[PDB]
């Protein structure tokens, strides 16, 4: 049983199950992805908003395989400002090319996403990231940064769940050859104890979060979840050894509701 990758429209491959370092302090990073590394994690997946790139940096000193993930923060917006964010980043995160790069939030009421799109685009072009994507950005900020451009991100990472599941988002997803991405896979554990869930887990032998993991997957989802529980690190990633059926899949297609987010409206946060 392997695990799968994901391949983006520019010709790059990520692995499709990754680590979301996303609740670790600075101090116990580099010994978490040592530890998931260790377990067969192949991408880790960090943002400057979480200050433990340093900590990321070191875990994956003699570890330049791992696929490695960052974003650049808000208050960072703006052409020369992402630049350095970049180069920034590169440096604690002790990589000189990143894998991926991403825009953390539109925030459209800044009005300077569109000027860090160009600083990703120009960071692609001469080479010093290989993929540059986008997080929490609704179509129509997709919209904009590809009229102004000319340039697809490569992955949308969007909060994404059984009780939030982007189907529309997704729809334009898949006209652009943009991969998804999964932030919430979980949906903070509240699918942990659902009983349809439940029903599916004891047909397959499996536990809830595995369950849930695998529907990501496939629906052909990048999926990061996160977890310090290096036992639920080990069982979040043992996911290849079964398959949920047309059943399976439906039943949890049926559990999508209109006020299923959890987190901040891409249109509305306000940090």
């Amino acid at each position: 049983e392997a695990q799968t990758v994901i391949s983006f429209h520019d010709g790059h491959t990520m692995p499709q199950i990754g680590l979301g370092v996303w609740e670790t302090p600075p101090d116990e990073t580099a010994e978490v992805v040592k530890e998931a590394v260790k377990l067969g994690y192949r991408s880790v997946d960090t943002a400057r908003l979480y200050k433990n790139e340093e900590g990321v940096g070191k875990g994956l000193e003699d570890h330049p395989e791992i696929f490695l993930t960052t974003k650049l923060w808000n208050d960072e917006q703006g052409y020369d400002s992402t630049l350095r964010a970049y180069e920034e980043s590169a440096r604690l995160l002790r990589r000189p090319v990143l894998d991926l790069y991403l825009i953390h939030w539109p925030m459209p009421a800044q009005g300077q996403y569109v000027e860090t799109w160009k600083a990703l685009v120009e960071l692609k072009k001469s080479g010093r990231v290989k993929s540059i994507g986008v997080s929490n950005f609704e179509s129509e900020h997709l919209e904009r940064i590809m009229d102004a451009t000319g340039v697809v991100p490569v992955v949308n990472q969007i909060e994404l769940h059984p009780d939030f599941q982007q189907r529309a988002l997704r729809e334009f997803h898949e006209k652009h050859n943009i991969r998804t991405e999964s932030w919430r896979p979980l949906g903070k554990g509240r699918v942990l104890s659902d009983e349809r869930i439940g029903k599916i887990a004891e047909k397959h032998s499996r536990t809830p979060a595995q369950v849930v993991i695998r529907w990501h997957l496939q629906n052909g989802l990048i999926v990061i979840p996160k977890s310090v529980n290096p036992k639920r690190l080990a069982e979040n990633l043992d996911v290849f050894g079964f398959v949920l059926d047309a059943d399976d899949m439906q039943a949890i297609e049926q559990m999508d509701r209109k006020d299923g987010r959890m987190g901040a409206d891409p249109n509305t946060a306000k940090f």
